[PDB]
């Protein structure tokens, strides 16, 4: 994993949000979290081959902090529909 992505993961807040891994400007995986810190730190010790792949292929990580868990649910669904990222199921 790129050093700048590891750093961004370790700085993420204990707040609800949506995250987007990208390569060459294109989203490759979109997810949501009750706490961005907890969900993103799981990428450092991969429990599945898919989590390993996403973290090695990415050249960028964007995070979006939201108002609450209701907003996280709808924003994540809308962005998956818009971008159809390679690692999200269809
Ligand atoms: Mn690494
Ligand atoms: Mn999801
Ligand atoms: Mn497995
Ligand atoms: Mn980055
Ligand atoms: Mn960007």
């Amino acid at each position: 994993m790129k050093e700048k992505i590891r750093k961004k993961i370790l700085l993420a807040p204990e707040e609800p949000g949506v995250f987007i891994f990208k390569n060459k400007g294109v989203p490759i995986y979109i997810g949501k979290a009750k706490r961005l810190s907890n969900r993103l730190r799981s990428y450092l010790n991969p429990q599945t081959e898919k989590v390993f792949r996403i973290g090695e292929e990415a050249d960028e990580l964007e995070t979006i902090v939201v108002m609450n868990e209701r907003e996280a649910f709808i924003l994540e669904a809308n962005l998956i529909k818009k971008y159809r990222p390679k690692y999200n199921v269809r």
